[PDB]
C-alpha cells in the first residue's frame, strides 16, 4: 500500500474538476485581464454574497505591503498588481508568497475596497476583456457559488513568486461547548473524531489520528505527507471551518484496512452560511484505526 | 370481502418499503457487484452482530453442493457464485432454488467462512464497487439492523433458478407445560392470543386451525399465501424458532360482522436471537366466528410506528 | 467474456435506479391505492404534458376488452380494474398479459377518458391514499418527467397475468432518401452510428444484422435480451417511432480485442414526442469485427450524467 | 513596453485553452488512470493516425533507462511507471526529467510497443477508468487531432521530477539552395518572413539574430522564454524539423513606433508529418529596427479563428 | 455614453459579416441575374427546407399587387419584377416599398409558386448567370442555413422604391398562464430575462417599458433604432412569433454604474420554425436602475462563437 | 427595345472586383471608433510604400473653416467630431462634409492625418486594439491589390457625413489641342470609343458629353448608372479631372436593333497616386446606330488576368 495508490479509493466519486480546469484557463490570460476579470467577478458576485472581513491579525501582517503600494503613483500601483499576477520576482511578490492563504486574500480584499473608493488605481473604465478572458469569466459565473469562490481563491493564492507568515493559531474550542457530528451509516470513532476535532480547532488531538507517514489531500492538491506537514497545514489554513457531514459508507480494504467515504457540506469563515460547499471525504484507515490517507473532494454537483 | 381487498386494512400503517426498494436497486447491479456488496456488508456488520451457525440438518442438506464448489478451480468457483447471483440456469441453481430460505442462508454462511479462510475464491483484493453499488451499500448501512438483515436475507433467497422442495426437519412442538404466554395491551381476543402463543410454541397444526379454509397470510413484502395447505407449508418451512413479542393493539369492527385487529411489537429470528429486534405490525381480519380470514405481517418503518 | 460479465462495462454510469425502487414500492400497495395513485398522477401530470392518443391498430386490438368492461355494472368495472392491478388470473388479465406494452398503455388511456366522462366507474370521490401510497406518489411527483413516465409505464406493463402475443403491425422502414443521420462527438464507429440511424429509421432487419448471433440488448432496468431472434422481436414490438438523439461518447479497448463505447444523449418516445426528453446512456461491447456483442441502454440519474 | 504587457497584443485571438484545461483535469487523476487513459487514447487514435518512430540518437539516449524497467519484474515495472506519472522522486524520474521533450516521447513510444507485445507489464485486462478519468478521455476524443496530440505530448512531458539537460544532436541547417520560401497574404515584413524561412530551414543561429537582446518567445500555453540565450536553447532542443505554413496576416502600428503583426496558418510536427495540421497564429511585436521584441505562438481554438 | 459608443460593447463578438458582404455583392448584379439567382437558390434550397406559407392577412394586403402582375403579358410581368429588383420608381415599387418585410416575402413566395406552375413569366429556360452572379450564388450555398435565409430575406426586403406604412395585424400577447420562461446559465438579471420572455410572448407593451426613453435596439447588420416609439413600431411590424432560445451569458460592470451583459443562443423565425436555428448573440447595456439603454442583436459567424 | 437597366448586362463574363463593395459593407458594420482606428492603421502601413499626392490649393481652402473649427476644440471633442462623421450623424460638420465633392473630403482627411501624426489633433489612443470583426476587415484590405486598397478607402471616406448645396473644386481648363496625346487600342478603331478616351484624358468635358445620347447613362465602378447629359456632365466636372486613361485592347460585337457593344480593358491612373497605382479597368460601351453612347459602364477588374 502506497499513498499514491491510496489516492484511488472510491474512483466513482465525481470531483469538480471544472474548478482546476477553469484555473488553468485563467492562468493563460494577460495579467491585466486576470486583474480585470477578478475585479468584474467580485463586483458582480458581491451583489448577492458578502465576504467576511479579514481578521485584525491578518490585516496587521499585510499592512506594510498595503501601505507601500498606496504610496506609489497610479502607474506604479497597476504595475505592482500586474507583477503579482504575472508571478514576477519583486520584493512585494516574495513577501506575498510567504503569506498564508488567508493573508493573501485579506490583502486583495483591501485593494478592492481602495479601488472602489478610488485611492488605488482601478481597472481602466469601460475596459473590455479579451476573447479568452470573457469566456473564462462566462464559465465562472455559470459555476455554483461553492465552485466560484474556489476558483477565485486559487487564482489569488497562485500569485506572487515562489520564511512563512500566517495568522496566530486560535486556541481550541472549550470542551463543554463542543457539539458532535452525526453521520448516517458511520459510527467509526476515527472519522467522528476527525470531524469533531476539526470543528473544534483542536489540531493537536486531530494529528494524533494519523499514522506517522499518513497523508491529507486537500481539494485538487497533491497529498500532504507526514504528521509534521499535515499539522502545519491544519494550523495555517483550517481554522474556523464548519464541517457538516451527512452520510457515509464503510468498506474493507486490502490488508485489513478500511475505507470510508462521507459526503456532506463545509462552510468556510470567509462566507459563513452563504456558501455551502458540497464535499466528500475519502478515508483509508489501518487496522488500529489510524488514518493512513484522507482525501477531501469538492463534489461536481449535489446529485453526487 | 376479498383477500386482495383485505390487504388494505389499517392503511395508515407505514411499512418499511425502503427494504423492497433497496432490493430492487440491488437486483439491477452487476453480479460481481452484488457479491462484493454483500461480502462488504457482511464484514462490516459482522463486527457488531454475530450470526447464528446453521443447524446440523441444514448443513447436511447443503453439503454436496458446498463440496462441488470447493473442489473446482478458483475461476470456476467465482463463476458458480455469479451464476447464483445472475440467477442463471445451472444444476447448482436448480438445486439451490429448491432449498428453503434457512438452507440457502446456511449455504452462504459457509462460503463466507471459507472465503475468509482463503479456501474459496474471495472478492478480488481492493475491488471497488460501481457507482450504483456504492450507493446501494450506503443505503443499507444507513438502515436499522432489522431492515439490514431483511434486505440481505431477501437478496440471498432471491438467488438461483427459477420441482423438489427441500427443507429442514420440522421440530416437534414445545411441550405444553413449558409454554409462556403473551400479553397485549388492549387485546384479549382469543384468536390473536392463540395465534401468537402457538407460533412461539412451533405448534403449527394448532395454529392452522385458527384460519378459515380460504384464509391468507401475507408475510412482509410478499404476496398473500392463500389456503390452509399453503399457509401450513409456509409455517413448517420458514417459521420455526421465531420469538413473537407483541406489545399493544387496537380492535375495530369491519364489514359483515368481521373484526379487524392491529398489533405492534417486536420479533426475534433465531439467526440473530436477541441482538436484532424487528419492529412488526400484525393486521388481522377475523370473521364472525373468530376465524382468521387474513393476517398481514409488516416490517415497520421505524420505532415511532 | 460472458453476456452477464459484459453487463459491467463502464461501471461509473449512474443509472436512475430510483425508477425500479419506486416501482417496487408501488407494487407493495393495495390495488385500489395503485389505481387511485396512477389516476392522481395522471390528472396532475396531464396539466403540463399531453399524452399521444393510441394508434388506430392498437385501439382496435383493445376494443373488445374495452367494451366488455364498459358493459358491466359500476361495481364489477372496479372489480375488473382491481383484478388487473392485483395480477389476478382472469380472462381479462390473460388477454391483457398477451398485449404488447403500447396496447396495454392505450387500453388504460381509454379507461382514463371514460372515467373523466363518467362512463366507467371512477376513483371514489375524495378518496384518500394510504400512508405508503402517499409517499410513493410524493416520490413520483418529485422525479424528472422522463423518470415519472417510466415509472407509470412500468407499473402499467406489470399488470395482468402472468397465451399468444399481440402487438400492433410493424411500420415499414423510412424511405432511404428521407433518413437523416446522427453525429456524435468523439464517435465515428460505423456500428454505433448504424445502430442509431437504423433505429430512427425503424429498419430493424438492418439493425439486427449488427449483432453477433448470441448478442444481447439490455433495455433500461430489464434483464438482457439474448439472441438475434429475441432482440429482433423486441425491436418490432416496442421500438417503433423512437427518436434517438445521441450527443457525445467515449471509445475504449476491452479484453480480447473487443471495444467498449459509451454514448450519452436523449431519446424521445412517440407517446410524448418532444415534451419529454429522457437522458440516456448506451453501452456497447463490440467484438473485433465490429459486431454488437452487448448493448445496454440506461436511463440516467440526472442531466449531470 | 514590457514582455509581460506584450502578451496582450491581438486579444481577439481565441486560443484553444481547452488544451491546458484538459491537461489540468488529467493531472488530478490517479496515476494508474492517467496511464490507462493515455494507453486507451493511444490505441484508439492509432487506428487512423500513425506516429513517426523516434530518431536513432533519441532511442540511444533512452536506451539504458528502458532496459532497467524491462529487467524488473512485472509489479516493479508498473511501480516504475506510476513513479513517473505521480512525479515521484526516483533516479529514473530524475533521469526522465533531464530529457528533452522528444526523448521523453521516444521513451513512452517504446514502452507502448513492449506493452502491446506483452514484454512490459500492460494496463490490466478490462481495467475500467474512474468517473473523472472517463470524462477526461471523452473530452480528449472530442478534440481536433491537433489538440489531442498537444494534450498527450504535454501530459507526458510533465512526468518525471522537476540540472543537466540531455537532448538529441542539433541537425545542421538546410543547404541554402534547396530552401523554399513562404508567402503570406498581406505580409511583406522582412523580419516575419525571415522568421518563417529560417525556422523551416533549421537555421537557428540566423533566426536568433532577429530578436532583441531582451526579446521573448512564448510557445503555446507556456510562459514567455526571455533572452537570446534562452530562446536559442529552446530552438535547438525542441524546434527541429517543424514545417511552418503561414497563410494570412495583418500589420498594425504599436506604441513607440513599434509594429504588431498577426499571422495565421498551419504547422506540422515531425512526429505526425502531414497527418496532423495544427491551426496556429503567430503574434509578433517588432521594434523600430524590425527586431522581434516578442512573438507568441497560439494553438487556435478552431479553423474559423 | 452615447448610443453610438455603446455599439462597441463586447468587441470580441465575431458577427457573421459575410452576410452584409454577400448582400453588397448581390446588389451589384444585373436585375435579371438577381432574379435568376434567387430563383435558383430558392429551388435548390427548397429541397431540404420548406418555407412557411404567408398568413391570411399578409396574402390579403399583397393580393391586389399580385393580381395586377398576373394580368399583364409575360414580357411586362418580367419588366415588373425587374423594376422591383432595380429599385425602379413605379407605382408597384412604391406600394411594395410601403409593405412590411413579411408582406414583401409573402408577395415573392406566391410569385414563386406561380412561376413554377407557368402562370407568371419564369426565369428563361437554360439561363446562365454572369460570372459575378455565379460566384455570389456559390458563396450563398456555402453559408450555413441561418445565413442563407438572412441573405435572401435582406435581398428581398431591399427591393422597391425607396408614408404610408403597411404591415399585418398585431397578434395579441400570449395569455399569462401559457407562457414558458427561459433560463440562462450565469444570468439571473431580471431585465434580460424579462426581455426574452415578453418577446417569446409577443407582449411588446411590457417589453418596451424595459427601455430608457432614449434607448436603442440594433437588429443584425442594421443601424440602431432609437427611442421607445421607434423600437415599439419595430417590435410590432417585424418581431411577431419569434422563438428566443438563450443558453448562456456573462455579466460585467460598465462605466457610470452601468452593466453590460452578453447572451448567446439560438432564435427561430416563424418562416422556418425548427428547421433553421440561427446562432445569435444579444448585447445589453443596462443603466443603474436596470433599464435597457442599448441592446444589439448579432447573427454569429459560426457555432464556435 | 433597350433600357438603361437592361444594358447593365453587356459582357456578363466580365469579373468585377466585387470584394471592394463587399469589404466596404463589412467596414460600415464596425464601431465608429474601429472604423477610424482601422483607416488610420491602413494609412500608416500603406504610407511606408505609397505616398499620397497633396490636395490642391483650391480644395484646401474650401475645407479650411471646417479644419480650423476642429483643431480649436479640446481633444475629447475632436474625437467626437470624427466619430460623428463616421457614424454619419447629423451635425453641422456632417452637413458641410456631405456637400463636398469626393476630392475635398479626401483632402480634409489627408490633413487631419498629418495633424494626428504631429499631435495637434486627437490621435487614435495609444495601443488601441481593433475588435475581432475590424481586425478581419483590415486583414482583408491588406490582402488586396493596391488598386483595390485605395478604392475601398476612398469609398469608406466618401460615405461619411450626412445625407442642392454642392461644393466642388474649380473646373480645370481643357488641355490645349496641340499638346493632346491620343490613345491606341488593339482591335478598336471606333471613333466614339477613341474620342471618349482622348477627351477624358484632355479634361474636355464639353466635347465628351456630346458623345452621349440625351438619355444616356454612365455607370462608375460599383455605383448606379448616372442618367442624362446634365447629370453625367456634372459627374465629369466634379470627379473626373486629371485622370489618365490607358486603354490597351478591346472587342466589338453587334447588339440588338443595330446597336454595337464594345468592351475595352486597360489601366487608369488617378492623380492621387499617379503612376504608383494602376487600376485594372474595363469599359463597356453600348452604342446606338449613329455611334452615340447609350450606356458606358466602368468596372474595376478582379485581377490582372481578366
Ligand atoms: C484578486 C483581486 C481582487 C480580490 C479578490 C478577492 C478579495 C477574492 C476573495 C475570495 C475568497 C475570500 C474566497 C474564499 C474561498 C474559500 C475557500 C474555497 C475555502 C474552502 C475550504 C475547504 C473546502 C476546506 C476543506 C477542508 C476540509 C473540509 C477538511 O476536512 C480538511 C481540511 C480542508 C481545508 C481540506 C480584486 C481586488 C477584487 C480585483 C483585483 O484586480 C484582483
Ligand atoms: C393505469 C391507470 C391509468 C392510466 C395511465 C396511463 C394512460 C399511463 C400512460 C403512460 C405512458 C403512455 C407512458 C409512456 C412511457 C414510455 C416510455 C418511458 C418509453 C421509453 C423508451 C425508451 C427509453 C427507449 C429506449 C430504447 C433505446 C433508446 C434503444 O436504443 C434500444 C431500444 C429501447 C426501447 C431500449 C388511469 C386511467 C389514468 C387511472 C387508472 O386507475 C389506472
Ligand atoms: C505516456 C504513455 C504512453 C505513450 C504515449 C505516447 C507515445 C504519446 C506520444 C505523443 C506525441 C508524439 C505527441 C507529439 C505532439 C507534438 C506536438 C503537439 C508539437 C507541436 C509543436 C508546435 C505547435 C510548434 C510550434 C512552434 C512554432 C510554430 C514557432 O514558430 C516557434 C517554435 C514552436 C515550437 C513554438 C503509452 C505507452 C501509450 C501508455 C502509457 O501507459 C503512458
Ligand atoms: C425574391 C424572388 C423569389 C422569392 C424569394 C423568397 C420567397 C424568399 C423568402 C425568404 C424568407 C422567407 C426569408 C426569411 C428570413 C427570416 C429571417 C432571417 C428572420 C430572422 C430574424 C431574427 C434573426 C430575429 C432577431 C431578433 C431578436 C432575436 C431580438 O431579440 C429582437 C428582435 C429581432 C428581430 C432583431 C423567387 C420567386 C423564388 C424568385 C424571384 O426571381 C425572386
Ligand atoms: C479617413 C481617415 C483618414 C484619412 C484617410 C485618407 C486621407 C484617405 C485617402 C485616400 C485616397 C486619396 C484615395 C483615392 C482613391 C482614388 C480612386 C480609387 C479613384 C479612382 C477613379 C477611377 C477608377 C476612375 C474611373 C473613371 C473612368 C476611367 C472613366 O472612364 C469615366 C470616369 C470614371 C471616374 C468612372 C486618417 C486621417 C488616415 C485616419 C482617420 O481616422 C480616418
Amino acid at each position: 500500500f502506497t499513498i499514491d495508490s491510496a489516492r484511488g479509493i472510491f474512483p466513482n466519486t465525481l470531483a469538480a474538476d471544472v474548478v482546476p480546469a477553469t484555473i488553468a484557463r485563467f492562468s493563460q490570460l494577460n495579467a491585466e485581464d486576470q486583474l480585470a476579470l477578478i475585479w468584474f467577478a467580485y463586483l458582480e458576485m458581491g451583489k448577492t454574497l458578502t465576504i467576511a472581513a479579514p481578521g485584525a491579525a491578518s490585516m496587521q501582517l499585510a499592512e506594510n505591503a498595503l501601505k507601500e503600494i498606496q504610496a506609489m503613483g497610479p502607474l506604479q500601483q497597476t504595475q505592482a498588481m500586474c507583477d503579482l499576477a504575472n508571478r514576477a520576482d519583486t520584493p512585494l511578490c516574495r513577501t506575498y508568497a510567504s503569506w498564508s492563504p488567508n493573508i493573501k486574500l485579506g490583502f486583495w480584499y483591501r485593494l478592492g475596497e481602495l479601488m472602489e473608493q478610488g485611492f488605488v488605481a482601478p481597472i481602466p473604465a469601460g475596459y473590455q476583456l479579451s476573447a479568452n478572458a470573457n469566456a473564462v469569466l462566462a464559465t465562472i459565473q455559470g459555476l455554483e457559488s461553492g465552485q466560484q469562490i474556489t476558483v477565485l481563491r486559487n487564482a489569488v493564492v497562485d500569485m506572487g513568486f515562489t520564511k512563512r507568515i500566517a495568522e496566530p493559531v486560535v486556541p481550541p474550542q472549550d470542551t463543554a461547548s463542543r457539539t458532535k457530528v452525526s453521520i448516517e451509516g458511520v459510527t467509526n470513532a476515527t472519522v467522528l473524531n476527525y470531524m469533531d476535532n476539526l470543528n473544534a480547532n483542536d489540531f493537536d488531538t486531530l494529528i494524533e489520528l494519523f499514522t506517522s507517514d499518513g497523508a491529507l489531500q486537500p481539494p485538487f492538491q497533491r497529498p500532504i505527507v507526514g504528521k509534521e506537514n499535515v499539522l502545519r497545514f491544519f494550523r495555517e489554513e483550517c481554522q474556523n471551518l464548519k464541517l457538516i457531514p451527512e452520510r457515509g459508507v464503510t468498506e474493507p480494504a486490502e490488508d485489513g484496512f478500511t475505507q470510508i467515504k462521507v459526503t456532506g457540506k463545509v462552510q468556510t469563515p470567509w462566507f459563513g452560511g452563504n456558501v455551502g460547499m458540497n464535499i466528500a471525504w475519502r478515508f483509508l484507515l489501518n487496522p488500529e484505526g489510524k488514518i493512513f490517507f484522507v482525501a477531501i473532494d469538492l463534489l461536481a454537483s449535489p446529485k453526487e
